[PDB]
């Protein structure tokens, strides 16, 4: 895997450095798949352009004043403007890793919305400024596991994801619920 | 998949089951970076399974494989699948559970496959059987892998993945 960064080490890092932000957006779901499987939470993820699935978000620039700044700002042209809704914060930042590319740093963040705050943020997502171009369309995690044993989840995970999004998504699933 | 002719494959036993999909596409003169041409937008969605596949399902009281097949979308897909009818001079392929797959591919306008995108999060099947719509990106980046190749890696549905294989060369997508 990819190497941990402390925030604070990464920050220090020169200005040759390229940070990138992705936020993992989540809210409580109470919805039944088929009346009897619990979907417990509705977790977005988005289809990329290059064929992965990632996290909203990217590049930071020195016009961002922070982290959240630049991770809020490339929210908004991915999501739209229901994303404005909230902002995500340092409270919510979980990992720094060096990423694949020359000088990379991912910052991950994970955010607590409620339901109608995702729904908006899925509803307006097609008029989102990189709706079909950066950005595919976006999926929903599925949390459970299906009869077979296979099924939801554990095929989820068989698709391609960018950089860290993977190990990302399984670290938030554990430390977040018990997910 | 075993293929079969259609005539072929409406002469079966009660045993099998009949499900059919659909591959909406429209012309894209879009470029993304500005530099690469996207030519279609090509609908796709995740399933409940974690595995992409096309919107449609089981036909059943359907009088025939096509309004089996768009009463399907419009449960999946929401109102904007009503405006088109997804037709016989549509169909593609059949492949054989005994269960028979007959796939589409329906040409759309942009803004057509547009509002189709904008109120599937409305449609019945959001959020429980369906968890988004995707497209297919059909360039292959600078790497020579980003794109369609790493798509064409990701997990689908029975014959999803050939289906669409078949469709982009033979309506000549790519
Ligand atoms: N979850 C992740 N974990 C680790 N690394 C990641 C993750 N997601 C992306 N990266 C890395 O960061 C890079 C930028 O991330 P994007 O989300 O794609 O950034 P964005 O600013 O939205 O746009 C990417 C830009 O890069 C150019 O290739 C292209 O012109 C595009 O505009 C990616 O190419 C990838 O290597
Ligand atoms: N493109 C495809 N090619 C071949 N087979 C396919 C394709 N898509 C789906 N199938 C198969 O057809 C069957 C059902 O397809 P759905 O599109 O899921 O049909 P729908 O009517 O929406 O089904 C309701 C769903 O309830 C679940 O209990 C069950 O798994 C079924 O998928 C499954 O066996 C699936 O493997
Ligand atoms: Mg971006
Ligand atoms: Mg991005
Ligand atoms: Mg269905
Ligand atoms: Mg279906």
């Amino acid at each position: 895997g990819a190497r941990r960064l402390e925030l604070g080490e990464a920050l220090a890092l020169g200005s040759g450095w390229r940070h990138v932000c992705h936020a993992l957006l989540y809210a409580p779901d109470p919805g039944m798949l088929f009346g009897r499987i619990p979907l417990r939470y509705a977790i977005l993820m988005q289809m990329r352009f290059d064929g992965r699935l990632g996290f909203p978000g990217g590049f930071v620039d020195t016009q961002d004043r922070s982290l959240e700044d630049g991770l809020n700002r490339e929210l908004r042209e991915e999501l739209g403007e229901a994303a404005a809704a909230f902002r995500v914060e340092r409270t919510d930042y979980r990992s720094s890793h060096v990423g694949s590319g020359p000088r990379v740093v991912a910052h991950f963040y994970a955010k607590r919305l409620t339901l109608e705050e995702l729904l908006a943020v899925e509803a307006g997502a097609t008029r989102a400024k990189d709706h079909g171009l950066e950005v595919l369309g976006l999926v929903r995690v599925p949390l459970y596991t299906l009869r077979d044993g296979v099924g939801g989840l554990p095929t989820f995970l068989e698709n391609s994801f960018i950089g860290s999004a993977r190990e990302q998504l399984l670290e938030a699933l554990q430390d977040l619920g018990l997910l």
